[PDB]
């Protein structure tokens, strides 16, 4: 059989474009479907963003209090908009940016990295340092990404983001103490239950970071561990460019793609 045929059937059933990459391992072949096509990051960048902040600072930095105002609340910010009067530490911002996909938290972390484009250049440079020549972040988050499909800004590929996540969570891009923080925040994400997690059996561990936007955009990037403790990186991206800027994102597409992947890996 050919797994690519089954992904193609998902595209036709959901009226969508689907991108998948699972890196090869010591025991398995790579899974790749539109893996070198660009898809919007949406909030999936927030996981490597936290890595960038961890990489460039001692862990004492997580205690630094960041203050901000109600006028700094941009895009969907479930945590930050409750803490305007207190502020939030860098560690709390990392937590919110991953686990609640918090936009303001991410924008404050980008500012913490520094420089032109409100930290977006610095973030892209971090990805370049991990061997990613493809991905780019170009703007702070002011809304969920509903920019036209033709705009390359704020895009990655399943292949590129998967290999970034591989190095961050499973490789040696971060020292163990920093790696643990990233892993735990993704492990306790609150936004991903209906995506990759929904396609893997309950005895597999799943850690993830979602993204969702206009033009039917729905993404999930994950690391999964089998019931015997073998890890795999799974990146699934999707959009519906022909359905208009307000095309509905389909979490179920990601869940079914992940089920297809689990069938290969189990």
């Amino acid at each position: 059989a050919d797994l690519a045929d089954r992904f193609a059937e998902l595209e036709r059933r959901y009226d969508a474009r689907l991108g998948v990459y699972v890196p090869a391992t010591g025991t398995t072949a790579a899974i790749e479907y539109r893996a070198d096509e660009r898809f919007a990051f949406c909030s999936t960048f927030k996981a490597p963003l936290v890595a960038a902040v961890l990489h460039q600072n001692p862990l004492t930095h997580l205690d630094k209090l960041i203050t901000y105002t109600s006028d700094d609340i941009r895009s969907i910010s479930p945590v930050a908009q409750q803490h305007v009067q207190t502020g939030m530490t860098i560690g709390q911002l990392c937590d919110a940016a991953i686990r609640y996909s918090d936009g303001t938290a991410a924008n404050l972390l980008l500012a913490d990295l520094g420089g032109p484009g409100g930290g977006t250049a610095a973030f892209t440079g971090y990805l370049r340092s991990l061997g990613d020549t493809v991905s780019r972040l170009d703007a702070e988050e002011s809304e969920l990404n509903r920019d036209p499909p033709g705009d390359e800004r704020d895009t990655t590929t399943p292949h590129a983001i998967a290999l970034v996540l591989q190095q961050l969570v499973l490789g040696n891009a971060l020292p163990p103490d920093k790696r643990a923080l990233l892993t735990d925040w993704m492990a306790r994400n609150t936004t991903g239950a209906k995506r990759i997690r929904a396609g893997f059996p309950a005895d597999w561990k799943v850690i993830d970071k979602t993204g969702t936007g206009g033009y039917g955009r729905a993404n999930d990037i994950a690391v999964v561990w089998s019931p015997t403790g073998v890890p795999y990186v799974v990146a699934v991206m999707s959009d519906r460019a022909g359905g208009g800027y307000d095309a509905e994102p389909r979490e179920a597409l990601l869940a079914e793609a992940a089920t297809c992947v689990a069938g290969v890996l189990a």
